């Protein structure tokens, strides 16, 4: 383990994080929106699950055009969630329970309702004009409409620019129309960002930050037209010119130094960057401890499987090997380095992992939910669990498009309507995809009980901000699962206990090697920690599946699995349907 600097323990390496989506976690006042008092009331539940830390998605003052990722004031809690004092009390309560607290740092862009943007947009001459990207129209089209400065596509569909009537220029917004991108080329802007979004929260005791699209701050000069890679789209991915840009490491080093110099009590701050996509070299540049940038990052390859690289909402076939390799991208690069990794399958931007990677049928949803827990329990990195994942939540079914709340759905729908027609093959493919892939599968209210109609998220007379998934009626809820010894929830409790008990090799294990990589059913691997060897055999299928342990001998003992403990034959070399096993040799 001495030739593996990544094994150096840190609180944030071995902490299990639980991610809370504040709108959808717990309503305490029957207005249909989750809130901070709701979260506070459920911290004991989170601790009992086995979490060491929480990450709360944005709770700052926001018009909610992108459900909190459009921030109008970094230093004020959205009144619907509570007051600043409510938040400070929540941070303190979290700490007094022995858990860490990280907040969502969203500084690629802010809301157009932020005072910075209200000033910037007011004239061409004000001190904050170049805190954002303002450009004249490229020209005007045959119908007299202004043409945007370039061909860049928004992450939510259509053009990445919005025209301002008053000042007669476009502003850049990679996300929705009211999320203008901040201009990190402006040093005054960077300093103000650090003071407001970072310093304020350090002063109020956060243990770290999850950094929203942290790889987008550096734009290539000139904002040039992007390559025409999609021949059936007016607008093109800006990635070559916005993703991991030439100043991105400079900016992250600067922000890291700001944090180091602003902390007052010498505490260890974690940063996890939502970096999206990166070569292994880029990942190392971000997460090597010696680089003083990020602690770790999220990489999207494993959550991208089964979607077109050109458009997330066009489905494509994939096989198990694709997912194995994409998952391994999270962690293999850290082997023998001072880097660190993340491990997760769910977040507020993803559909449910059982639906995607298990089998959500009534027959298989429990056992395959447990299989995913076995897998995650054994992988190296900081583990994240998303609200409802521990219940074995599944995608919702048979919703019409108009029921989806997400701006990502609304904007993409409208772009397709405009470009291809509402009644088109392009629309049909989109509608097929949203049923599997939409972020909204993560955002339906948390299911605390079987109570009609709101599943204990709110009182029975309240109207939730977004519709409940019908799965609460099928026993997918906290109250029913606590009482069922065979539940996914009770299994996740066991999985986290197992992971912690064997943390040297589960959290800090190294020399990861795939066994039978090509296998369409068997996901198998070994890891090392000094004299210890961990071996996993995981059957991602409804069929029985054979496996072999490399260098098999009597030392390999069955330490965890999802089939009944007293009914498993550890010496058998065939897995039952959806069976997973973790063996450890000393
Ligand atoms: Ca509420």
């Amino acid at each position: 383990s001495s030739a593996h600097p990544e094994t150096e323990p840190k609180w944030w390496k071995e902490a299990t994080f639980y991610q809370i989506y504040p709108a959808s976690f717990k309503d305490s006042n029957d207005d249909g929106w989750g809130d901070m008092k709701g979260i506070a009331s459920k911290l004991e539940y989170i601790k009992e699950l086995g979490a060491d830390a929480i990450w709360i998605s944005p709770f700052y003052d926001s018009p909610q055009d992108d459900m909190g990722y459009d921030i109008a004031n970094y230093e004020k809690v959205w009144p619907t969630y509570g007051t600043n004092e409510d938040c400070f009390a929540l941070i303190e309560k979290t700490h007094k329970l022995g858990m860490k607290f990280i907040t969502d740092l969203v500084i690629n862009h802010c809301s157009s309702e932020h005072e910075w943007f209200k000033e910037s947009r007011s004239s061409k001459t004000n001190p904050k004009r170049d805190w954002f990207f303002w450009r004249p129209p490229k020209g005007y089209d045959a119908e007299g409409k202004p043409i945007p400065p370039n061909n860049w596509k928004s992450y939510f569909g259509g053009s990445a620019w919005t025209f301002d009537e008053k000042t007669q220029e476009f502003y850049l917004r990679l996300f929705c129309s009211t999320q203008p991108d901040l201009n990190w080329e402006n040093e005054d802007c960077r300093k103000a960002i650090y003071e407001s979004a970072v310093g304020y929260w350090l002063d109020h005791g956060v243990d770290g930050f999850r950094i929203d699209v942290g790889s987008l701050y550096s734009k290539v000069v000139g904002l040039p037209d992007a390559p025409v890679v999609d021949k059936n789209s007016t607008w093109q991915s800006s990635d070559p010119y916005t993703l991991n840009g030439p100043r991105i490491h400079e900016f992250h080093q600067e922000m890291n130094q700001f944090i180091r110099n602003r902390v007052k009590d010498g505490r260890e701050i974690m940063t996890v960057g939502e970096m999206q996509h990166a070569s292994d070299e880029t990942k190392r540049l971000y997460t090597s401890a010696s680089r003083h940038e990020l602690s770790e990052l999220f990489n999207f390859s494993h959550t991208d499987v089964g979607t077109s690289p050109l458009f997330r909402y066009n489905l494509v076939p994939f096989e198990l090997k694709d997912w194995k390799i994409a998952l391994a991208e999270l962690f293999r690069y850290i082997n023998g380095t001072d880097c660190w990794s993340t491990i997760y399958l769910e977040n507020h931007d993803q559909p449910r992992s059982i639906t995607r990677f298990g089998d959500d049928s009534p027959k298989n949803r429990v056992i395959s939910g447990k299989l995913l827990s076995v897998l995650l329990s054994a992988l190296t990195g900081t583990l994240y669990v998303y609200q409802g994942q521990e219940l074995g939540q599944i995608n919702f079914k048979n919703w019409p498009v108009e029921k989806y709340e997400d701006v990502e759905i609304r904007n993409n729908y409208n772009a397709i309507k405009e470009e291809h027609g509402e009644n088109s093959e392009e629309m049909k493919k989109f509608l097929e995809a949203i049923a599997l892939i939409s972020r909204d599968h993560a955002r339906t209210p948390m299911q605390w009980s079987r109570e009609e109609p709101n599943a204990g998220f709110s009182g029975p007379s309240a109207k939730p901000w977004f519709y409940l998934n019908d799965s609460f009626r099928e026993g997918i809820n906290v109250e029913d699962e606590i009482k069922d010894p065979n539940s996914v929830l009770n299994f996740w409790k066991e999985a986290l206990k197992f992971r912690k008990a064997h943390k040297d090799i589960t959290v800090y294990g190294y020399d990861f090697e795939f066994i039978d990589l090509d296998n369409k059913k068997l996901f198998s691997f070994t890891k090392k920690y000094n004299n210890k060897t961990l071996f996993a055999a995981l059957n991602f299928s409804s069929d029985a599946t054979d496996f072999k342990i490399p260098n098999d001998d009597s030392s390999f003992k069955l330490e965890f699995g999802n089939y009944p403990k007293k009914e498993v034959d550890a010496s058998s070399r065939t897995l039952k349907p959806w069976e997973g096993r973790i063996y450890i040799s000393e």
